[PDB]
Parts: structure tokens; C-alpha cells; sequence
């Protein structure tokens, strides 16, 4: 049992529950690779080993463990298993693994939210024009006029036979990235290569560097189809500053919904390849990360010059100058618009308080320091001086190859 | 089967074919992760005594001639005889440079090479002890232009007790508990100041008072010596153009100079050897000055800039911190005393990386402490997926003398 520190006040704590990990992960006593983004690399009865687990924490949550359903539920994954293979949710349990997964994602600072998740059964969708439905009414429910609500859609579990549902995006709301002559890039350098698949599934390329991409969507076996976002369902906000009144027309802007739809989201066994599910920002993913990483848009020095920084020396501080007043731009304009968005000061304070939650009610909770801590201004966060335990608990969001 | 690691700005990627060679062991598992925590006979001595001489025979590019063979044979000779050995004084400075490369916290590396070695392992008493401390103090500040440098005291050895300074710097203010229960100067020295004052310092009552060495000869108890105050270079802290900022009485020391850590080399034990370098500006800016169970001035500063401390939204903290570390560097570079900005030192470190990756094939680094604790994002080494290990010779924590 792990002995965890709070170096902020002195605080000690024991993680239990990583005695309960399973899927190990990329350490080993000689070396640490903590900081790898994606660790290592991407007869049926290994799925009632998991599916009996996941049951068994399912009624344990709602006290009915020992006697009643709890024993009958058992039998019908059993017989289910035994007669065709795989087995199929009862949507409750789908609804608690939904809940498991994001509340056992390492890496998620706001897991203070785990228990409010809206979860679309489309379990049933068969069907690129189905998906592109379901997708929709998730980003209006999601984006909801820009009151945000957590929300993931669950399409169909594969299934061994030739199928797997899956959205070619990294996220619903995507920006284009249009190499030239160059090949430096007109929009966002991260989407360079979705950008391609695009336009060569037959989209026709567009204007400059916020244009949002085309869903490209996957029904089983049939090959990839492009659907257009509507514009009203794609909200955005304008990026402006409170007291610099020219950086509004440096022209920038960012979408209001994250929406994940390239992870495998995997309860009792069953391997979901498209389950997109979003939530609300922290400012720091669009003003420091989106907006100032050099391999993304890159803007810092723009913005430096415009502020008449001194950028002849790093000592003036100019990129954490430049840096704080994007962020706060980003905050700005968001609350304008009346969107939801969480500043990395209040988000970190409430994981600390998920932290408190988490060791009263299951000795524990698996986090990445490293992508726990905010990506500016971490020491001023409390997070960061909190010693944390990473580990794999199922159920879980997992990475997942890609359909090419 | 070595960890591939990839520089995510520039899409690099490099095998760590060195972390295969990891002497020792830490505390992951394939279970769980814990890098993030802080604090993580005969036969044995003989084959780390062999690795090194190893080490230090392909060092000078004569690995596996006679002269290496010889070396081998004279200390396992002495090893048998004697229970332990000496190291020459060339193995010595070349396994104190390797402990300073080989620490993977430690993002100035690109210096390893350039290290002054003081032998101290005459040394005879606590009286000599300060003595040497003193001349390294006078040496590595060189009124301002510092310079990295190691003194070596003697090494542990069964029959005597070991050589200890018990302060964790050589350099560090008072912590005095208070009325309030609060702390009156730096609180990380709270528990050195109470022991300072039961062994007869008399102690003074700013938040700035330097405090003096306890110093440990062998099977000796700790004894009391002053710095005089003109060897302790410090630095008054102003802002360039936040000038009610010089009001604030801040000030922090030119020197950092880490004393109470172990040097291992081939097996052998140095529990007194101080080596000091300079300071990056974030050490003192954000962490000394702004943690909260430090000197915790982070909101006093928002106030006097007249930020709005009601909603963290307003992101008042990082102004306010952004600019005490300018008012840092600003201060240093007009005392004329080295300091380097936490955007040089990571270029620096990431160079190293090249360089370390060509000569060893990697480079034990540890992310968390790598990365600086603002703007980590910024800086180029927050990219760069890093792979941490233990290697030998090394300087380890070990536990406090008291
Ligand atoms: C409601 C507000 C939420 C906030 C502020 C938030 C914030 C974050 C942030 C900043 C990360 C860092 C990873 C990165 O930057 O790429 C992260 C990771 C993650 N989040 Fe959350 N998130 C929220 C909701 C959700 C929801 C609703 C889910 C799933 C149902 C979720 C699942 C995840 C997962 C699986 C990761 C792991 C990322 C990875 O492994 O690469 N999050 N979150
Ligand atoms: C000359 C410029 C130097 C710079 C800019 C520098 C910078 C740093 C920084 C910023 C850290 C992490 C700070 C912390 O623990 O909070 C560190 C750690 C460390 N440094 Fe350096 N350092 C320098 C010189 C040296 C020298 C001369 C030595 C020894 C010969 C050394 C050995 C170490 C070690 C062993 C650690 C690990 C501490 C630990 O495990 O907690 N450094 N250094
Ligand atoms: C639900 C949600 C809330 C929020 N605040 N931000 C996002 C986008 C960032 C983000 C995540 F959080 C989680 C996962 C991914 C994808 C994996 C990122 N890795 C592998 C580069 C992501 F890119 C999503
Ligand atoms: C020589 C030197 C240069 C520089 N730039 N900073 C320092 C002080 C920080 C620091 C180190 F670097 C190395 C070691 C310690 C002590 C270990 C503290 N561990 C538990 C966080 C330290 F506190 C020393
Ligand atoms: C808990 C956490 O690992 C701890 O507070 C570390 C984080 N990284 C750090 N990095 C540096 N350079 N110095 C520190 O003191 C710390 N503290
Ligand atoms: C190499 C390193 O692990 C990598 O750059 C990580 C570090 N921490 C992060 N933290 C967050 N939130 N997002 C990221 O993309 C990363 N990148
Ligand atoms: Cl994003
Ligand atoms: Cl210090
Ligand atoms: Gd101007
Ligand atoms: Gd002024
Ligand atoms: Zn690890």
C-alpha cells in the first residue's frame, strides 16, 4: 500500500485501491515511463473473467450485493457467454461502466463530475446516417446554447465477425490543416492528416485557419462517408481580450464543445470503438496548448509582438507574458459568450476535493501528475505539490489504433 | 527491447538503450506508477567497485589494458585486506562528474563536465571541515560569478563515525515558530533553526536571517559555526518598473550550495560532500518565494498590483508570479550574479539530451522535476517524453543525522 504525501500541508494518505489494478502498465522496477503519452504499444473465457468482475462491482455500488438479482444476473452472462460468444448490457449497467470508465481515467482533472454523464444508448444504430443523427443530437444536447452537459454516445460493441462502428476524427469538432509549398501549414497542424483524408474522400477544401472539418463515419465493413456539420450545431466563440482591443482582430477563434470520438471505451469485457463523449474545456487546453504549442497554431510570438514585448531575450519572460494574456483572453471570451469553460485554478481545486471524495469512498483514485498538473503555472496549482498513484482499473477508456 | 521515446514539437524519436545498464532499482511496478513521489557486504562492494573502475577505465579510453587490470586486482587485494578501498584522485573527480550527470532530477546537466573537485579526504575535524566549506563558499561565488564546484570530505569507513553538515545548504535563512503559531522566515528550516538555537546559536528575529553550520566530525556531536557575512553573497530583490516592489524587504542568497546529500562511487559512501552551481530563476521565483508553505508572498504581490484577488479568473496568480520572477532575474542580473531563466536552462537541458543520447545512448531524466513549475508548457522539454533510471555514481538522499 502506497504511502502518498500532500507537500502543501503535510498530509498522508494510503492507496488501497491500487492494490486492485490490473491491466499493467509501462513500468518497471528499473525504469519509469511515466511520461510516455501512449504506453508500450496499442477461446473465449478471458470474457467472463472480466464480465463477472464488472457485474460484481455493479451491484456492489447499490448495496445489493449478497442474495436477490445480484446471484440471478450471474446466470444470464453465463447462459448469454455460453450461447452466442459475447453477452449484452442491461442499460443501467451500460450507464455505471459509462460512469466507471471516466471516473477511472488517470489523466481527466475533472473527474469532480464523474457522476453527472448523460449516456446515449445507440446501441442499435446501424447505420452512417444513423450515426450522423445520433452524433447531432449529442453535440446539440451536449452544447445545449452553450450551457454545457456531460454526455457520451455508445454505439454498438464490436463484435467477432467482420464490423466495427468508428468516427476517422479525433474529435467531432476539428479544425483544417492545409499544407502548401511550404509545407508549413494554413490552419491546425494537428489535423493535417485527417484534413488529407478528407478532402481525398471528396470534400471540398476551404478558406483558411479555422475552418471546422467534415465528420468522416464509419458503419461496419462499408467504407467511410463524409457528412457536413451544420453550421447552428457547431457553436464557436470569437477570441477577444478585455483591455487589448486589437486581439480580436488578430481573427482568432475556438469551438465550444470537446468531444472525444477516438477512444475505445471497454466495460465488462466489451470493446466499444466508438463511444464519443464530451464534456466542457479548461482554458489552458485552448490558450496554452491549441493556441501556443509550436506544433500547433503557434501564435505566442504574434502575440508577444503585438504586446510590444521585449522578445530579444528570454529573460524578459516575454512567452509567460504573452501566454498569461492569451489565457485570459480564452476565459474572457468564453464567459462573454456565455459558454462553459473552467479556469485551471478551479478545476485543480476541485480534483483535489474529488481526491478527498475519492479516498473515503474507494482508499483511493488513480491519477497522471503529469497530465494532472496544468500546463502553466503548475506550482501555483495544489495539484502539483500532491503525490499521486497511476494506475489501470476497469472499467476504462482506452486508446485505440486507427481505421487506416 | 528498449523504451522508444518521442520528442512530440519536432516528431523526433531515439531508442534509450542506456536504461538496459539501470544499476538499481526504483519504486514502479508494472502495477502501478510512483514517479511523482519525492523520497521514492564483501562481494557486493566488490563488483560496484568493479563497474566503476569499468567506467573509468573506458572514460580515458584504455578499457581492458593492464594498467585497468592492475586496478582491478589492487582493489579487490584491497578490498580483502582492509574491508573497502581508496580511490585515486583522478577516479574521484571523474566519479564526481558522473553523480552530477547521472542525476535525473537535475535540469543544468550540459555543465556536468565543467565541475571543480576539492579533495577534502584529509580532513581531520570539524574545524577543518568549516574550514574547507569556506574556501568552496569564497570559490564558487567568485563575487558573483559562480562557478560549479564539489568538496569531498572523508568517506565512511567501519571503525569511525562519518563526517556530517547537518544543514541541508550551506546557505539558509531562519524559520522561527511564532505567537501567531506561524513561521517568521523560511518554513522548510524550521526544525535546523531549533536545533541551531539548542546548540547555542542566539537567534535573531528577520525573515532573512542566515543561519549557521552544524558541523559533525566523526563520533562527534554537532558543533557551531558562524559564515561571516561577507562570504554569503546575497542579492536584494526589486522589480524593473514595479518599484513599491523593492519595499517589500526580499532578498534571497547568490549561492545554492546542496549539503546534506550522499556521494556514491564503486560502493564507496561520501555522506559529507557539498556541491554547489546557480541558480535557475524559478527556484527562487516561483517555488521559494511563492509556494504556499513557503514564503508564500504570491497574494500580498496581487494585491500591490492591484489584481483582481476575488475570482481565480482573473488569473492573478500567474501575473503575479510571472512578475516576482522577473523582479528575480531583473535583481540578479543588476547584482551581477549568474542566473539563468528557466527558457535557457531547458534549451540547455535538451541539448544535453542530444549530446548524452550520441555519447551513452540516453540520459536518465525524471519529467516532473525537468519541466519548470510555471510555463511548463512553453519551454521544450514539456514535449519530451523522458525515461528515468538509476545509475552509479550517484548522490542519494539519506536520512537526517538527528
Ligand atoms: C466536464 C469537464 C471535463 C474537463 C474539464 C476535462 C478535462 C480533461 C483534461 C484537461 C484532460 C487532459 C488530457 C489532454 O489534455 O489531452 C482530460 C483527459 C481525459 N478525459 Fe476529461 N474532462 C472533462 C470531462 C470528461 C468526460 C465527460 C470524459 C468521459 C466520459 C472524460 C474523459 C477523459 C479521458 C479518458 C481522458 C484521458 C486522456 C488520455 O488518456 O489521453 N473527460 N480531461
Ligand atoms: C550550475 C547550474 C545548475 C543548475 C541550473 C541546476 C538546476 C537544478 C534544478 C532546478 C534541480 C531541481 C531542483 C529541486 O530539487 O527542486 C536540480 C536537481 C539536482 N541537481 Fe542540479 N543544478 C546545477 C548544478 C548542479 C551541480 C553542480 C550538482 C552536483 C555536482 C547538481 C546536482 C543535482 C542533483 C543531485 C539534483 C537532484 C536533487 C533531487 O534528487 O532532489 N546540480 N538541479
Ligand atoms: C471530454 C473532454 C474534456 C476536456 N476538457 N477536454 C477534452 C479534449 C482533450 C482530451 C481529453 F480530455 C481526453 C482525451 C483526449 C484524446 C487523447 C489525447 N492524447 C492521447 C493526445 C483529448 F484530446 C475532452
Ligand atoms: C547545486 C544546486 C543548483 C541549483 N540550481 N539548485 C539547487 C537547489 C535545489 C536542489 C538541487 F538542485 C539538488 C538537490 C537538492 C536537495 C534535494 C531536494 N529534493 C528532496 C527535492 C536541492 F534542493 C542546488
Ligand atoms: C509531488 C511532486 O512530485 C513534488 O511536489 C515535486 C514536483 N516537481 C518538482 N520539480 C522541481 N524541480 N522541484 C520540486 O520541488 C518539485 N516538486
Ligand atoms: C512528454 C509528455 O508526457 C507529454 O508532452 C505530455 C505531458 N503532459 C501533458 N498534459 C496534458 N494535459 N496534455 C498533454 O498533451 C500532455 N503532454
Ligand atoms: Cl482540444
Ligand atoms: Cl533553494
Ligand atoms: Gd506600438
Ligand atoms: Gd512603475
Ligand atoms: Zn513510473
Amino acid at each position: 500500500f502506497p504511502r502518498v504525501k500532500n507537500w502543501e500541508v503535510g498530509s498522508i494518505t494510503y492507496d488501497t485501491l491500487s492494490a486492485q489494478a490490473q491491466q499493467d502498465g509501462p513500468c518497471t522496477p528499473r525504469r519509469c515511463l511515466g511520461s510516455l503519452v501512449f504506453p508500450r504499444k496499442l477461446a473465449p473465457e478471458q470474457l467472463l473473467s472480466q464480465a463477472r468482475d464488472f457485474i460484481n462491482q455493479y451491484y456492489s455500488s447499490i448495496k445489493r450485493s449478497g442474495s436477490q438479482a445480484h446471484e440471478q444476473r450471474l446466470q444470464e452472462v453465463e447462459a448469454e457467454v455460453a450461447a452466442t460468444g459475447t453477452y449484452q448490457l442491461r442499460e443501467s449497467e451500460l450507464v455505471f461502466g459509462a460512469k466507471q470508465a471516466w471516473r477511472n481515467a488517470p489523466r481527466c482533472v475533472g473527474r469532480i463530475q464523474w457522476g453527472k454523464l448523460q449516456v446515449f444508448d445507440a446501441r442499435d444504430c446501424r447505420s452512417a446516417q444513423e450515426m450522423f443523427t445520433y452524433i447531432c443530437n449529442h453535440i446539440k444536447y451536449a452544447t445545449n446554447r452553450g450551457n454545457l452537459r456531460s454526455a457520451i454516445t455508445v454505439f454498438p460493441q464490436r463484435c467477432p465477425g467482420r464490423g466495427d462502428f468508428r468516427i476517422w476524427n479525433s474529435q467531432l469538432v476539428r479544425y483544417a490543416g492545409y499544407r502548401q509549398q511550404d509545407g508549413s501549414v494554413r490552419g491546425d497542424p494537428a489535423n493535417v492528416e485527417i484534413t488529407e483524408l478528407c478532402i481525398q474522400h471528396g470534400w471540398t477544401p476551404g478558406n483558411g485557419r479555422f475552418d471546422v472539418l467534415p465528420l468522416l463515419l464509419q458503419a461496419p465493413d462499408e467504407p467511410p462517408e463524409l457528412f457536413l456539420l451544420p453550421p447552428e450545431l457547431v457553436l464557436e466563440v470569437p477570441l477577444e481580450h478585455p483591455t487589448l482591443e486589437w486581439f480580436a482582430a488578430l481573427g482568432l477563434r475556438w469551438y465550444a464543445l470537446p468531444a472525444v470520438s477516438n477512444m475505445l471505451l471497454e466495460i465488462g469485457g466489451l470493446e466499444f470503438p466508438a463511444a464519443p463523449f464530451s464534456g466542457w474545456y479548461m482554458s489552458t487546453e485552448i490558450g496554452t496548448r491549441n493556441l501556443c504549442d509550436p506544433h500547433r497554431y503557434n501564435i505566442l510570438e504574434d502575440v508577444a509582438v503585438c504586446m510590444d514585448l521585449d522578445t530579444r531575450t528570454t529573460s524578459s519572460l516575454w512567452k509567460d507574458k504573452a501566454a498569461v494574456e492569451i489565457n485570459v483572453a480564452v476565459l474572457h471570451s468564453y464567459q462573454l459568450a456565455k459558454v462553459t469553460i473552467v479556469d485551471h485554478h478551479a478545476a485543480t481545486a476541485s480534483f483535489m476535493k474529488h481526491l478527498e471524495n475519492e479516498q473515503k469512498a474507494r482508499g483511493g483514485c488513480p491519477a497522471d501528475w503529469a497530465w494532472i498538473v496544468p500546463p502553466i503555472s503548475g506550482s501555483l496549482t495544489p495539484v502539483f505539490h500532491q503525490e499521486m498513484v497511476n494506475y489501470f482499473l476497469s472499467p476504462a477508456f482506452r486508446y485505440q489504433p486507427d481505421p487506416w
